[PDB]
């Protein structure tokens, strides 16, 4: 089977062909658009293939219950035309195959969690961090997703006391991503980060803020991996920080090797690289496609 | 069947004789002492029983996960001889059936998943906040045990920048629980918590923290129900703040009436009552049960 994946970003959407084994085929950019005509282009690419599902991923929020009347849209999002689309309704009807649906965070989760640092286990957290913060998590083998898919990025983690910048987020200024993201580095120092990389304390701050958000979900959540990636990740001195600190922060209230002494086993980078998320679309594309035959 | 339950705990041990059901059918208290003779009072009050298998919700953190070498042992405590004591299989030599095994919090909150206010969801968060703060999650009608069961209570929340008191905790001093216990607020303001009932500014200061911890669960785990208990939870007063606080510091991030409208049927007091966490110790014989049969 071919199976067809979407990764839908704020910037740009990426479509790929592959195969269940995470294999990709093909691929395409283009940028973000209105949705009629950015959709129009996934339609236009995907005709010259024979696919059997599709899988999407999405920036969001979105409204990830099956059960829900506006199931398959974004639900937040300052991008125009994007809110409440039918996104997911839109592909199905254009496509008339199966057709998945998820978060961005939730699709890199999955590609890690079969393909990748995960494999084998039964548990991951995927972690983003680039133009905002997000993550995904399974749990017992399955995406978590309760009364909304998670949106770790938003939790309020302690401001350093020498950080003196307000934070980015337009909901709530200085949580986790509005302290951390990519562009709330850029603002507070001045430049874009990948020009910060020579810049020891940018990098310091920037794991001090990883690694309060990463000992909540330890806490909370407590995952048996967890990935970091995301443009800002690019930056691989930010691990050694994170790994650092994070011992610090939890104070050995936790006794596994996982969070002390193999924390460089744990709070890893994502074995498909930067492809974690279309490759994860696939999963989605091959689990929709399984669940239409059941 | 017959089931028998322990609630254990710092201060006392519950033990009970129930049904799958949930019914209490008698029970029985005395203070925690050495693991050896506090055992020995459980056996002595099972003995007049006919039991099919017994279910342990024990003060934590224990070693919940069933493949190691240290499961059914509590693995961290000051209280003298109780870390790593044989809990699990010494109750399983003495009585010779099956038995299961789990935190208190935990069963408290199967007893509201089954029972009480989460019945007929598959997902839903028990919360205590009592000596300590703790707290179990279902999700998909499981409980979440990842690496570690969850240590929810240890979470590192903002200050209010009022507050002058150090904080309780051992381990991190003002965590969740080092700010928000019952010896928290008996410590910071010099009396009792039930002693300070009619101190309106008390209870702004605990649903503040309280707030606070519920919007990172909701962010991470996004629980279709919060259910609030212990000690402190008597002071009801507490949850009218928490309804004010919690929608404040999401800002309208995530569109659920569960997180606005309709808070007050989402973050709400046990079903059970005081009585969930003896009733979920049924639950975990129940199961115990079944999995030996399978
Ligand atoms: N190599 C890099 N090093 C540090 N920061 C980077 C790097 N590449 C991109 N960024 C920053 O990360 C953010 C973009 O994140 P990225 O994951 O590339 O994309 P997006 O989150 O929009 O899908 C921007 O703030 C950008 O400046
Ligand atoms: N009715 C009450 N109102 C406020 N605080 C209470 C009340 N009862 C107990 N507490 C406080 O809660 C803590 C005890 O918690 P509790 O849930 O009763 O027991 P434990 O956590 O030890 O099982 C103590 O700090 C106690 O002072
Ligand atoms: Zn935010
Ligand atoms: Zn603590």
């Amino acid at each position: 089977a071919m199976l067809g994946g979407i990764e839908a970003g704020g910037t740009k959407f990426v479509c790929a062909v592959g195969r269940e084994d995470g294999t990709i085929i093909d691929r395409i950019e283009f940028p973000t658009k209105m949705p009629d005509e950015t959709i129009e282009k996934v339609i236009q690419y995907f005709s010259q293939f024979s696919l059997q599902a599709i899988g999407i991923g999405s920036f969001g929020p979105v409204d990830n219950d099956k059960t829900s009347q506006t199931y398959g849209t974004i639900t937040a999002t300052p991008k125009a035309g994007w809110r409440h689309y039918p996104f997911l309704q839109t592909v199905k009807n254009e496509m008339k195959i199966p057709v998945g649906f998820s978060t961005d965070v939730n699709a890199a989760a999955l590609g890690e969690f079969l393909f990748g640092e995960a494999k084998g286990l039964d548990s991951c957290l995927y972690i983003t961090i680039g133009t905002g913060i997000g993550a995904g998590a399974i749990v017992e083998g399955r995406l978590l997703q309760g009364l909304s898919h998670p949106e770790m990025g938003h939790i309020y983690i302690r401001r350093h006391p020498d950080d003196v910048y307000q934070g980015k987020c337009p909901y709530h200024g200085d949580c986790f991503e509005g302290l951390a993201s990519g562009p709330a580095i850029e603002a507070r120092w001045g430049k874009k980060a990948a020009d910060l990389s020579d810049i020891a304390q940018v990098w310091e701050l920037e794991g001090y803020y990883i690694a309060q958000a990463l000992a909540q979900y330890i806490l909370i959540l407590a995952p048996k991996k967890i990935i970091l990636g995301g443009g800002v990740m690019q930056q691989k001195q930010v691990f050694s920080y994170i790994y650092q600190y994070v011992p610090k922060i939890m104070n050995s209230y936790l006794d596994f090797s996982e969070l002390s002494d193999d924390i460089s086993d744990y709070i890893v980078p994502p074995r498909l690289g930067s492809n974690a998320g279309i490759i994860g679309t696939l999963v989605l594309a091959h689990q929709a496609l399984q669940a239409e035959a059941a």
